[PDB]
Order: C-alpha cells, then structure tokens, then sequence
C-alpha cells in the first residue's frame, strides 16, 4: 500500500530506469568484492608460515582493492547523476504548477512554507534515491554476507558475537535515551533563564528609576539556582552513564578479540582466520549504521512524497478557455451577484450596480465590511458564488482570463518593487517586440524620464532587494509607466492598505491624471477623501450596500451612514 | 602570556582547588588502569596454550574492569560538580554587574547580545573546565602510554603503525577539506534559489495581472538549471572522494592487522601479543579525537574569557555616595549646562532655565533636535559635560542617586508591562512593608480598582509575556497607581515615541489630573497639542533653545518658529 505514490511521483520525471538498475547492480557487485579482501588476507597470513612472501598474493590483494575502488566510483557517480536528473525534473514540475495555481491558493497557504516544498521536500527525496536505497541494499548484503562467512569459518566465535553485540545494545540503548532526556531538560531550563534576562534588560530604566536593582538581582539569582540544581542532576546521571558505556564496550571487545586469541593459541583456529574475523567485524558493525539510517530517513521521506503529490493534484487556473475580447469600452454591471468561501457564510450578498463606460466609480466603506471582495470580483481574482458580473451584454466568464487581463490595468499605491532592470519593469510580460523609443515616451507621460536620467545610467538601473532601492513616488511612477505602455481599457487602482500618506503629490497626481483620461476607472479607497470627485461612489457595509450616487449627491439624498464622512 | 586572564576569572569564584586537583588525579590513575587491561588479556591468551582456563585470570580481568569503572565514575562526577559550582559563581558575578551598570551602557550595547554573555560564554568555559582539560591530559597519557608499551612489545609492527597512520591522514585531510568546500558551495546556491522563489510568490498577483506567468517560469527554470550544473560537479567530486576514503582506510587496516597476523604465523610474535596490539589500537585512535577537540575548543573558549572579563571591568553606577534629600519642593534650575557623547560633538550647548516648584514645565521641539537629551539630564540618566543642574541652592550631584530616584516618579505612556503579579507591579522596589488597604486606595485614586475587580480574581492576576496581556489605558492606570503609591515630589512624564493616539481618555486624563496635584511636573511631548495649558513650555532645536513662556504668550511674544504650531 504505502509506497504506491512514491513510484508514481518518480515515474513522471522520465527517469531512464536502465541506468538506475545498472548503478544498483554495480553497488551489489562492489559489496560482494568487499567480502573477498579478508579471504585473500587469510591466505597471505597463513601462507607466510613458510616465511618467504609470494609477491603475487600481495599483488592480487592490491589489484582487488583497485577493482573495488573503480566499481565503487562508477556506481557512486551513476547514482548521483541520475538522482540529480530526477530532482531537477520534480523541481520543474512543482514550479510550473506553483506559478499557475489560482492566486486564492496563496491566501490560505503561506508563501514561505510553499517555497519550502520546492526546496526542502525535493531534497529529502534526493537523499533516498541517491544514498539510502543503495545503502540499505548494500548494507544487508554486507552484514549477511559477513556473518555467513564467519559462521562457516569459525562457528563458536560467531555465536559469541551474536550474543555479545545485542546484549551490549540492550544495555547501551536505554542508557542513551535516558541521558538524552536530561540534555533536552537542561536546554529547556537554559532557554527559560535566557528569557528571564531578556525581559529585565530592556526594562532597565524602569528597574533603576524604581530602586528595583536589588529585587531584579534576587530574581535572576533564583534563575541561576534552578540551573545549578538541574546541572547537578545531569552531573549525577552522566557520572553513571559515562563509565558504564566504556565498561560495556571494552568488556565486549576484550571478550570477542580475546576469545579469538585464545583459540589461536589453543590450536582451534589459525592466525589468518583471526585476521579475517577482525576484518569482517568492521564490515558488520560499520554498515549497521546505514541500515538504521534508512529506517530513520524513510519515516520522514514518505511523508515528503505525500506532501509533494498534494501540490501536483491542485487545479491550474484555465487562462485560455472562452472568447477573446473586443471593444471593452462598455458598461460593466454586477447582476445580483454574491460571494463567500462557503455556500452559507457570504461576504457579499445579492449586490447590484452598473459601472459606466469612460467613467470613474470609486469603492468605499468600513474595513472588513465588504470593499475588498467587491474589488477582487471585478479584478476576477475570485469567481462569484451566484449571479454574474457582466460587460455590456455577456457574463464575463464568456471571456478568457488571458484576454481580460490584457484589457485591465492594475496599479497599487503600496506598490511591490519586483526585482529586475528599470526598463523590463515597464514592459513586464508585454510580449510585443517593444523598442526604447516607445518605452521612453511611456516614461515621459508617467513623469519618470527626468528621474530615470538622474540614476547612475541614462536608462538602466537594477532594482529590488538588490541594486538601487526606491521609495513612494519613484516606484509608483514606473508602475504608472507600465500601466500606460500596456494601453488598458479598464483601470483598477488599489489605495494603500497600510494607510501611508501620499508623497511628491503634484507629480504622481499629474501622472494619474494622464493615465485616467478616456479610461473606465475603478478605485478602492482606504480613506474617503482621496476619491470624492468621482462620477459615482459605492458604499459597502456588512456585505450589503447603500451608496449609489456622487459624493455630495449621496451625502444630501441618503445620509443613512453620515459617520464615514466624519471618520474619513 | 595568553592564559593569564582565564585563571584570574576562575579564581574570584572561590573554586576549592583541592577538590579539582583530586578529580584530575583520579582521571590520570583511571587512564593508567586502561593500559593494563590488554596486558592481563595477553597473559590469559598466551596461558591458554595449556588449554584449561585459570579462573583467577578471567576474575582479575573482571575486577580491573570494575575498579576502572568506579574510579572513572567518581572522577566524572567530581569534575562535573565542581564545574557546575564554578559556572554558577561566574553567572552570579556577571548578573550583579549587569544589573548595576549605568543605563547608558544599554544604548551602545545590544541587550539581547549582552544576555548571550551570561548564557553562552559561561557555557563555553564550563566545557573547558568539566570536559576538555581532563580530556587532553588523559588523552596524552593514553596515546603515549599505548605507543611506549607497543614499541617495547613489538617494535616492527609499531613502526608500521607510525608510518601508516600519518600517511593515511596526509591523504584523507586535503580530500576532506576539498569535499567540504563543494558542500558549502551547494548550500549557498540553494539559499540563492530559495531567495528567488521567495520574491516571486508574494508578487504573484502582479505576475498574473501582467500575463508574466511564462517569464517567471523561465527565470525559475534558469535557477533550477544552475543548481543542476552545480550538483553534477558535486557528483563528479564525491565519486572520487567516496571510494578513495574507503581504499585508504582498509588498505591501512589490512596492512597493520595483516602484518601482525604474518608475524604470529612466522613465529616473531605470539597470539596474545597480537590481541594486545589490537586492543591498544583503539586506545590510540579513539582518544586522538579528544586531543584535537581540545585545540578546536580552546581557540573559541580563550576568546570567551576575554569577552567576559571585559564586563567585570566596567564601572558600576554609584547610587549610595553623597547626601540624602529633604524638601525637594524647590525650583530646579539648569545653569549653563551642556552635554554630548564626545567633548566636541555637543547634543546640547550652554542651556539655561528654571523649573519652578509646584508648577508644570513641558519640553517640546522637532525630533532629534535635542528634547530627549534635556529630559534624560533631568532624569539623571546622563551626567552633564559642563555646568550644573541644580535643586534650589545645591548642584544635584550633591545627592545620592538612590535618594534622587526616591523623590522623582517616572511614567511613560508607551508603558512597559514588566512580568509579575498585578499588586507587585504597584509597589515595585517600594521596600516599606506595604499593606493591601494602601495598595487598594492607590488603585482607587488611579481609577484602576473597578477594572482590577473585573479580572479573574478580586485583586490578583499574573501579567507580562505570561498570563493576562493588557493594552493602553489598562497598563497606564497601574503605572499611575505605582507612581501615586510612591509619593513623588517631581513627576517625569514620557509621551509615546511610537506616536500612538490616546485611549479611554476620560479615565487616564482624570487619573493624571489627581497624580499631578501639588507636584513639580516635567513632561516631554511627541505632539505639541497634549501640553499646551502648562505654566511653562520649552522649545528645543539644534541643541539650542528659544521657548521660555506659556504657549499663547510665547506664540504671541516670540513666534520665530511658528511652523511647529502648524505641524503640531
């Protein structure tokens, strides 16, 4: 059952299984050559009883060490290479998924955690493919192959190892886990004290103004006393754990190596068979660590595969389906539309309005009262739960999101400065073979050109978390230049959520005034005073509405919530 | 030279050196008993040539293992205990230093880094005292004692080990450092990609609005391609490093164990001497790790001692020197006073003013222009560079800071909520044997009592980063209750630096109005509108002054910087 998704996740990378198979095979053949070195050494050590060295025996041991190293090296490369080509394929698939997910995905799921998916979870599967599967398979063959040769070569000394090794681990493992618990307990008390000092030192002015220097000292002195009473328990425990580990491990070693030595002097064994036995003990006790490592890792890695195949399961945003748009200079309408993240818990209910062509229609109201939902529905960031948004005759789901997002233009005042060249940020995603004669003219109209020419180069600069960093009206003008160069029919303007005051007003207000001409403009307001001269203003509260006029017309004709004209 | 401060830092803890000496001694005696186990094993293995076991030989090997473990355990305890008693003493000394440093210490030096001093640096010295010094000393005796017995027992097989062990390390160490460089290079490229995805995913709305989904994918695809071209270099390198480590380590093991085996069959050695030789190889190759560990650690630890003895070198705030105060209901004056952190770079120059008894005197001006320095001088948080602050006749440095800080009362509106009981926060540092009949009455006057009785208990609650958390006018009223219960003559009121708007105004303004009666009140303003009705108002700009009137009197009579009455 449980391993079914892991091979389905690997298969879709086109992994060329013949090359992985061979690499695994060579890993096995290498391990069977490790078992032969101590038998060649037995033949050397026993043969030297006639004490002239047969030079061909020590040459054959060296030749087998070099063949061992060649097959180990090719196998290690082959595993690594093929694993690196799988990880890159998974990366690729997660990336193109991520990049096309509905943007609502990102509301529910933390961006930085998503990135961890791509980066970390892929790594975890790499380790299994490259390292742990081979390590397991080879480890098993090494341990069983060592013990089956040992049992044929001397059974009594093997039975002693099969008693001593688990009887030692039966004593060491309970002791290891108890010792580790006291280490963790001491780290938690150290964090608790560190937190006591970290709260007293920023308060130090009040501590001194109060004459409280003696009482804070007494309370810190209590905190070093609990660290001391805990540290003397760690000292008591570790004084039994330390010498008990040394006693059990050498007593085991003295019993095994010493009983083998007693058989050689007794005549029950040869000096070469003791040399072979000592060489196989490394080939048992060392790859037992890679065996346990496999099980250790598989527990976390299997979760990682479910954690990724999750992602690849998600719905993509279908941008291409439906009609292409023409003549978007038509009245938008919302027709008794609703929205919510559940069928019951509506954020917006049965709302109706028209948004006229070549007109300005501002959106306003109390925070959380519904404004952001009405705007995200018109920006098609969300799809409505019932009713239709319309564009003249047709419901807007008639039209391709790729075509809708070519006719709208988005500008946020709390503007994100994405990393790149100052020109590329003015034609971002605008695949039209654009020339600097046009890019300059868009920067002119945006009142950016005179500032751009002030930067280190006449028309280049790198910006973002790298290069030049820009504030307020400098980033906002290159955004208005991007908007201007795209030629939108509908403009969708997002005021600052963090509620900053506007900067260098005369330039950015003039840049907007040239962007807005002839454009159907929808704007969402975080303070009411920024939109008061609009042709139409919409007031949204508790997922319902009352505003359907210009500001002074509504303030005269309706006035049921005059308070928001006082709070502003 | 370099170790001189380390023993001076340890000595002042009163470390009872006789007990450390003995513990070290027992560590040595234990190590000399480790060297005897393989000689008793040699005698057993050689004696079994007449193949009836002398039961007293295997009893004597067991008795020496139990004496070894007893002396190891007592020594390990003794080192740990004594080390735990040193660390607690250092902790104690750093703490009482820290707690009494001039508060200006905390402007220059980061609080959280200071805490690290206490916590981490002390730990580093503990490891040296408990673990590393003994480890070194014992390690040396173990390695030299093993090699001197080996050279007496069989010299030829010792010379082979003295050639093979360094010739192996001469090949493995350059290879280890090259491999580690490629591991670090791959971690830095992984961080660079993770940073590329982490900047594109929060921008995803702009990516989708722009139709930029294809270009962002292409740029992420470039980032997985550089990770692939780097990972296939790590694969090339590791395919040579992996099998070369296995080749050199077993070829060394086959040469040493195999040449020893050839001497036993040749007649140049006995089976028991080979068993002793194999048992000493663990006692050489294992404590070489603790030797290198010592040097590794000492490099960081010696720095740690200079890093602490630093601290203990600092000037303490002398709170006790000079006169005690009586009748502080006298005009404060500043007499041609100055301040700065350097003799040249004055923050305040030759300023003169009187602050009348039973009067209110507010401090105002542009940010960074000098206001905070004039206030911190009156709060005696700083000492003036020239001239004197005075209290009636005498310069204020006549009086004990412990007595001055009993006659002033400090209240900050951006109030720190220090951790503790809701009653103890109202009598913090007020050592007078106070009773709940008084604490209640102070909470009444502060308009806190009616809120306190609303909490989970009638007059208890734990507060801080634990228990109940309180906002604005709730924490401010227990601060005004503390101020009220102390009976200040001078009140020193600090408005919010983060420029928050005031909350539940009618209660806190009434609480202040009852605190302020008959009190000489000095207040520092972050907005001018909060202090306009004061008896006196002081305007501070560029480290000089012009305001010396009440608000409307100054605004009429002077007006040289009317702009701050417009900016407010």
């Amino acid at each position: 059952s449980k391993l079914k998704p892991f091979f389905a996740l690997v298969r879709r990378t086109n992994p060329s299984y013949g090359k992985l198979a061979f690499a695994l095979a060579l890993s096995v053949v290498t391990t069977l050559v490790s078992l032969l070195i101590p038998l060649l050494t037995k033949q050397l050590v026993d043969g030297f009883s006639m004490s002239n060295l047969s030079g061909t025996q020590i040459g054959l041991i060296a030749l087998v060490f070099f063949v061992q190293a060649g097959l180990s090296a090719y196998a290690t490369y082959a595993l690594n290479y093929n694993g690196q080509k799988i990880i890159s394929g998974l990366r690729e698939l997660l990336w193109k998924k991520l990049i096309k997910l509905p943007v609502s995905y990102f509301d529910t799921n933390a961006s930085g955690e998503t990135v961890s998916r791509v980066t970390n979870d892929t790594m975890v599967v790499k380790e299994l493919i490259t390292t742990h599967i081979s390590g397991f398979i080879t480890g098993i063959i090494s341990v069983i192959g060592s013990l089956t040769i040992l049992f044929i070569m001397n059974w009594k000394l093997t039975l002693l190892v099969l008693v001593v090794v688990p009887l030692a681990a039966l004593i060491l493992v309970p002791i290891g886990r108890k010792m580790f618990s006291i280490s963790r307990e001491t780290q938690d008390e150290t964090a608790r004290f560190t937190g006591l000092l970290n709260q007293i030192l920023p308060e130090i002015r009040l501590v001194k103004a109060s004459n409280a220097e003696d009482v804070e000292y007494g309370r810190g002195k209590m905190g070093i006393s609990s660290l001391f009473k805990l540290g003397v328990r760690e000292a008591k425990v570790q004084s039994l754990v330390g010498p008990l580990i040394s006693l059990v491990l050498m007593a085991a070693l003295v019993a095994v190596i010493g009983y083998g030595g007693m058989q050689v002097s007794s005549g029950e064994l040869t000096a070469g068979a003791l040399v072979a036995f000592i060489l196989y003990l490394f080939q048992i006790i060392m790859p037992m660590g890679q065996i346990t490592t496999f099980f250790t890792q598989l527990q976390k890695s299997i979760g990682a595969t479910e954690r990724m195949i999750e992602i690849l399961a998600e719905e993509e945003e279908d941008t291409v389906t439906g009609k292409q748009i023409e003549n978007a200079h038509l009245p938008i309408q919302l027709d008794r539309v609703s929205f919510g993240y559940k069928p019951d818990q509506l954020i917006l209910k049965e709302v109706s309005a028209v948004i006229e062509a070549g007109k300005v229609t501002a959106i306003v109201g109390p925070s959380g009262g519904g404004k952001t939902t009405l705007f995200k529905l018109l920006e098609r960031f969300y799809s409505p739960t019932a009713g239709t948004i319309r564009l003249g005759d047709e419901p807007v789901d008639t039209y391709s999101l790729e075509s809708w997002r070519e006719h709208i233009g988005y500008v946020s005042q709390e503007s994100p400065l994405m990393s790149g060249t100052i020109r590329e940020n003015i034609c971002y995603g605008l695949e039209r073979d654009v020339t600097d004669a046009e890019i300059e003219k868009a920067a002119e109209m945006a009142y950016a050109l005179n500032f751009i020419k002030e930067l280190p180069n006449q028309f280049d600069t790198e910006v973002g978390e790298r290069g030049i960093m820009l504030s307020g009206g400098q980033r906002q003008r290159i955004a208005i230049a991007r908007a201007l160069l795209r030629n939108p029919s509908i403009l969708m303007l997002d005021e600052a959520t963090s509620s900053l005051d506007s900067q260098s007003e005369k330039s950015v207000q003039q840049a907007l005034e040239v962007l807005m001409e002839g454009r159907t403009t929808i704007v969402i307001a975080h303070r009411l005073s920024t939109v008061v001269d609009a042709d139409q203003l919409l007031f949204v509260e508790k997922g319902e509405i009352t505003g359907r006029g210009t500001h002074h017309e509504l303030m005269a004709s309706h006035g049921l919530y005059r308070d928001f004209a006082e709070q502003q």
